[PDB]
């Protein structure tokens, strides 16, 4: 379940599960999002974790680490 | 932390934490706020944690339970 799963460094408090999964969508499926946020307004304090549904995904998903989500580059690394 | 929590199903997979915050910033200063969904397809709904700095907040906020947020009403407890 860690296995299957990425951090996702440096999200807004403007990010929603629905746009987060879309955004690893062609990653491969993914079972669940969690965001937590620390900062509600001005500059935000936050990551999420995407839960996919199979492994492979992971090593998959590392391709989108520095890409540009909402606007601001994100960092990926595997939760283990 | 648990003891300052509240958990709040029937979350619009939509909703933001700046959204959710706003929603709950009558009753006492957030700490964090963590948003859990599970669906990704139609109008789904997932759940949140609202983490408040003050372990009083948690029971003000029980008043806004059944509440209207994005289109459905919220189920607001103290964290189980």
């Amino acid at each position: 379940a860690d296995a299957r799963s990425i951090y996702v460094g440096n999200v807004d408090y403007g990010a929603t599960a629905e746009e987060l999964e879309a955004h690893f969508h062609g990653c491969g499926s993914v079972n669940r999002v969690t965001i937590l946020c620390d900062k509600f307004s001005g500059h935000p304090k936050g990551f999420a974790y995407i839960e996919f549904s199979d492994k492979e995904s992971v090593r998959t998903s590392l391709a989108l680490d520095e890409s540009l989500f909402r606007g601001r580059q994100i960092k990926v690394i595997p939760k283990r």
